[PDB]
């Protein structure tokens, strides 16, 4: 039949993935959240409204290049674009807006005058890195500049430089006062602006450097949702992203980028100081080994699972569709396997920043995470997440387990949540039910910050407050009774489950019920 | 630390059973529903208040005994003592009526006209078997009249017959038209008016019999609540019990007895057929081989836990109390494995009925069916009867199990529950929450009915009905509150799970809350 | 089918339940071992060679009560039975001999009423104790008034009188009785909860063990273990002279439970001592301390007994009670390696039925056991060692789920392999071929071993001594109805002579 | 702490993966398969040798493209470089070699806008295709694909002899392309006439596998066993499952085949693209659970055909696959035409070793276990048995002699951790060895000793010292080894647990 779910019958794991079906359709609810990249192919009111209808829940702005007045005027776009649809509040999605910081990157000059322009390293021979800033544009074959400055005192006499995500590898053979003599392991095109790695440095750049301060002010004047925070080593450095954007931006939820190895180390307590963990894949491939990747994926992945705080996987990850219509079989099992792990949002990067097909790259996402989340061995999952503490003296969690239990028993179409900050639906979105959770606010930033979780669908109740609170209450009920019914959740005499409290504010998350779809 | 909470986080069963508890206490609440046969040792009124604060359930009386005239007045004195307790409505507790019938027996005659004497049966002698009335009252050690005349039909030479609860034991040498010459494998005491058990040997004796249909048409008179029907072998046998309880008697539960070889064959007709089932392990040790009962215990008690149907555990389980003041080892480790494999009753016979201490026999049952309470492996039991039937369109059976996994989350003092059927409360008590359901009620009835489940502690409401519903609810649930703070259930500030719906009637169950206790 | 092989392919616990069939039978084989308390019913060569046959496994001596003359000569008629056997080794079952110790006891010095709510001193002066009253008790043991505080119970006379200490002297206590009853003189007394500083042997225990070493007894049952250094005790008594014999301690008291683990790790096994405990503790407590005690021996590969009242009304009934009957049943189930009968044996009219009904209840609840989920936690719960014998032994209990194999066939000098073999609990029976004597009766201790005592010659070479130690095991199941010609079996030998070197896990079928 | 054993304790499936560690590392055994696809970045025996060093186990020859004469000298290269490390049979590693077929085929004639109608055609002088019985298999709605899936076509109407159909995806139209049916029952033949010459020939060269391709039903396997012959018998069959056709029936196909290949580029043409992971862990699992090999293939390490490092996608396919349970992971490009084609090797040899590692083997041979069913086979019993005892102890590897590969073959369905070292005079079941999980195989080269103890204990000790050169343990280490009670097939009943001297 239908969600695969006679693979979810099946009393061990094996027999799970050997009754996946491909004869099997999905539901129309997709529950992983897309975050896609801004750039120059994708900045456009008209294409960012096709974005949207396309399955866009996070516009991601990249502020490794670009000025203030280029990322406001995309922030503008996107809200042209979100706003467009909000004429009917039945139809509007939210759209979140985030901010991802440069963060302490190296990065080299100008090829020849230009930002195009690309000389050609040939394997095994020697080239000048410098930092004297005569050689700043004037970037050959036989020259290199780079921005860090302290990059002769924190490398050895053998060490090994990778420029332009990992693809050109050098070996430091002679060591100079601004200069730094190597030999070509790996050549290759070397373009102007790339990003350079030091994989065995103790790197002692700024946590949150000079532009990174100018990027954050800007973070809470155009109010977003969310900061990935670029290269987090500790929870100090999660601190400090804290503390820089201090009462004002309160409100915004601190991502943690773990790009390196220090990250990956000190995990734990950058989970518990962070909101949520981005996977970063691109830079953690070149920083540890790549042979390593998905070890270090399904531990964080995994373990926000364990903790209940949103995971992001990023890079690569249908990298080919840049150029190309449609993917390749590694990019499609890539998206289903980390959907598959655990992980609450996906990520787009090239391939919605300058890729050719932007629109395709976020409709492919869309049907490879709707496919694996019928894919999920729930049966395993929701016992195994109700054993890590299984006695809380709290009232709301209990109502939130207790919620999904009766999710599963009807096979519901949806888990409808009142919440004003988030936090009921995102209790749900921990137990991971099969049922998409339909959260109601009336607080827009919890609907945009609620795609952060796997399950959401954030609905914005645009109504005025009803003048008998339990009134007003079933009004909003309604709401996303008729979302559900308008996107095709549920039909009429489908079975729901409501969550409620029992009196206005915060935290009184208390009652259960299972009504019939009017 | 208390309840054995410690053994109830344990991943294996094995490790579940190493970390049981003797300085692990209880809570005040126990689960288990204790049936008494009342006899001449417990049948004053005096006795019965007595036998109730002990902690009786549900009243037994056995029909192979008695008349119409004695059974009445041993229900109208069940009921005056009941009823003593009803001026206070917090401490009163309802006790049901169960009819026990005669069934298919078979009864030798009286020892030389006297119901009192006895003769002594030698090992290696004669017995002639007869059916001539003339020595109906004339039996000895040469002669026994016994009341089957198709005695002889059935039997052929050198097939067993047991009297006396199988203590002695003849084998059949020849047989004549109207008798049988016997020799005597075991010897002992014969008295007079003893059941004869015929193993192997079909018996054609009516299901129900003409004295059977007089004493069931009493039982819908007398308005009892249950019916232990006698010697069931197929679902015909339940079908003429059904029949003869007719429409004035459907609101009866029948529970079938099985008690022979042919019920074990044939259990899951019985079953489907039937309210519920009595492993009547009595007549079964002879019927079958002793060493074969536990396994019919543990399949009968399994499949009603399986199909959701109540179950008792009968016959000697506390049997050195009829003459000792405290029982035998395996007499406690026979109740408290009943109650371990999931019988939702544990049941007394002479003990009550005929014994020297009936109140310490009524307590013993108490004290140890609640230490097997808190040593059940909930964390397992629930997990599996969760994946019986996982996919239902009912929702009050998804309200009914979100419930339940809540209260295991928050630990919880009660689930309390409204209902007029008893459904909604009976729904609950089928997945084995460890939290005691206290089940109110308006309905005496389902309030006496309700003892046949386990974890039912069911209260009768006596005001009358509040004409604001949502007020005639909350009194109620502040009602059940009070019962748990005075029983020592819960104290103020504890968390219980509430059950009720959204509109007044049956069937309407839907909204579950999770509240502290005012 | 037969032997609950429908409720062994059961996924879930509740199903093996819901699967279980009383028309299918067992195999022939029973796994645990049954103990007997040798006593007046059951002392003359007779009665003991029908005891053998019924199924009697180990021959219990009480020494609470008889002289050294009258045990010896019970060990004598016992060894005269066992013997007659002997002449055919394929038929031959070994029977192995405990020493039950009296242990340390709290005593009393015509009879009077206690009546309920009343008062009663407890002196410990020597001039009120010959003869006591319903106003002055005496007791023999010196330190009550350090081990007792006010407000601790003290029970007497197998817990039928109770007493709560309300005020506390150095030399007396002063008591309110509250459970009372017909008091006698020299009645035992408990003390529920105390850290009693009693000796751990008495001086009538020290003479009894010294008896047991010279009489060649297979294992002691230690009566009133309360710690580690108790079980290091009579260790210490027996001595070097005795230094294979097995201490199972009997765990009879509230300290005993709480500190399990270390006399669980001094111990070679555990007595489940429920009548004891059943005054000692809550009576509804039993079973708790019952399923910790055989849960943590079970994890922990040693022997445990359970013990008392599991067959009581046999003593003057020939059928049990049903209760008695699922006691048993249960017993088995919760992965008691052996049950024991008491008075049923020692002084009963029915000793030969009971011997033959634990026997017939244990077979059937050997079957009624849930492998899939039991050898699953076992294989789980077993930590990953460098041991070669330990992963042999592991391999041998899987292979034989794999095949349903008709036995495992295990060569052993001390026990060690065939123990290992044991304490993963296959479905299998474990016949284990020795030519120690003293191995084959202390074998029927663990559940699974059927002991074969080879009697044969040693051959030439080591391996075709070895193989004909092996068809010695093929002969004794196929006669005594395991399997037959041509059945699966898995064979456990190694690789060179002598003890701990068992590598080898063979698969064959029967000649 | 190594091989991520931290991880191998944890009790749930979510521990395990909160316990993987990028600082475990892991031992030298690699388990998987790695088949490379021989091209022209690849095959001379300079090359070759590389490709042996880096870690190639099979040679995949592509059929589609090249002559005979071409294809026997590729097989003669990868013999030369394969034999010029036979000089030491410790460290000698056997390399097989796989004849990937070209298969049935759609194609289009000799000599296309968005939205436009076309007409297709079958009278032999607009679009003609060279499929006759086109007409019966598609309907209305049905969808028919030209090009690798690039040009889309949905027909509207449809005759005896012609089909009128609407333009879908847009895209320029040459000249003899490939055409895709989805969701057809092709009735084009099993083995096609240039297949029938193809499978000979591999019989002449003495190929060790075939891939089967674009196999749809049961009798389709038996029709390439059929040309295969007595002189092809001990040849392996792989079956290429393609399409909806060979998915719909599958286990009457892995029941026919001696394995199954997820051929992911051609299925993702086929079934929608985003489906092709639910077939990929179908056919890995059931395949697991039947014990029959099972490959992942098709642009695994795509990106690098030009660049020197693989994406974070592709290193996680890779990771996932192996993590799934695949037997091999295929090169397709990667080795055949690309510019990287060593690093390729390496990259699949690093990822595979630390996805082994991962495998939460706790779970899954508790699972293996207690979906096995009971039967009365000594082998099969002595295997499970074996690979109990290697977790128990935690065994430095499971040696097994084998004759045909069968005894070793049944130890890999259960999957240790610990490599199984199959040692065996047969040079062909060396070859084949590689298509299992697990299964490290090396050649006895010493002649056969009188007495057969001797002789059963010399290819022991061979093990030992295979085993210690390569690092898979030392002298006083324990280990699981696997013979049997006479010579000949069948009769691997005895497990032992030995030191290694």
């Amino acid at each position: 039949q239908t969600q695969q779910l006679h693979a979810a019958m099946a009393d061990t794991f094996l027999e799970h993935m050997c009754r996946l079906d491909i004869d099997s359709p999905p539901i129309t609810a997709r529950n992983t959240g897309i975050i896609c990249t801004i750039g120059p192919a994708s900045r456009s009111v008209e294409t960012l409204k096709e974005m949207i209808k396309s399955g866009m829940n996070v516009a991601r702005l990249n502020f490794s290049h670009g000025t203030h007045e280029y990322h406001a005027e995309t922030i503008k776009n996107v809200r042209t674009a979100t706003e467009s649809f909000a004429s009917d509040p039945i139809l509007y999605r939210p759209v979140a807006v985030a901010l991802d910081t440069k963060g302490p990157e190296i990065r080299t000059g100008l090829i020849k005058g230009s930002g195009t322009a690309e000389v050609e390293l040939k394997k095994g021979a020697t080239l000048k890195i410098t930092l004297d800033n005569a050689y700043m544009e004037k970037c050959d074959e036989n020259i290199l500049w780079l921005d860090y400055k302290n990059i002769c005192k924190v490398v050895e006499v053998g060490s090994k430089i990778y420029v332009d995500d990992g693809l050109i590898s050098l070996q430091v053979k002679q060591k100079g006062a601004d200069f730094l003599v190597t030999e070509v392991e790996n050549g290759g095109s070397l373009g102007s602006k790339k990003g350079v790695n030091l994989p065995g440095a103790a790197v002692d750049l700024p946590a949150v450097s000079e532009k990174d301060i100018q990027d954050l002010k800007f973070g809470v004047e155009q109010d977003v949702d969310m900061v990935f925070a670029s290269f987090i080593r500790k929870a100090s450095d999660v601190h400090e992203v804290r503390k820089v954007l201090g009462e004002k931006g309160k409100n915004i939820k601190i991502i943690s980028k773990i790009e390196n190895h220090e990250g990956v180390r000190r995990f734990d307590e950058i989970l518990e100081a962070s909101d949520g963990i981005m996977v970063a894949r691109g830079d953690l491939g070149i920083e540890i080994p790549a042979e390593k990747v998905f070890l270090a994926q399904k531990m964080m992945i995994g373990r926000c699972n364990r903790a209940g705080k949103p995971v992001i996987c990023a890079t690569q990850m249908l990298e080919s569709m840049i150029k190309k219509p449609r993917p390749t079989r590694a990019e499609g099992s890539d998206v289903a396997n980390a959907v598959l792990d655990g992980a609450d949002c996906i990520m787009l990067s090239g391939e919605t920043a300058k890729g050719d097909y932007p629109l395709e790259a976020v409709r492919m996402q869309h049907l490879i995470a709707r496919e694996a989340e019928a894919a999920i061995y729930h049966l395993q999952l929701f016992e195994e997440l109700r054993r890590l503490a299984p006695i809380t003296s709290d009232p709301t969690e209990a109502t939130a387990v207790g919620a999904v239990e009766a999710s599963f028993k009807c096979c519901s179409g949806a888990i409808i949540v009142l919440t004003k900050s988030g936090r009921s639906a995102h209790q749900v979105a921990r137990y991971r039910p099969r049922a998409p959770i339909i959260a109601v606010t009336r607080n827009p930033q919890t609907a945009r910050q609620a795609h952060l979780y796997r399950g959401i669908f954030p609905v914005l109740c645009k109504d005025p407050v009803q003048e008998a609170w339990a009134e007003d209450v079933d009004l909003r009920v309604n709401f996303a009774m008729n979302v559900g019914k308008a996107r095709g959740f549920f039909k009429k005499g489908d079975v729901v489950i409501v969550l409620t409290g029992w009196r206005p504010g915060s935290g009184f998350t208390n009652t259960m019920r299972v009504v019939p779809v009017p």
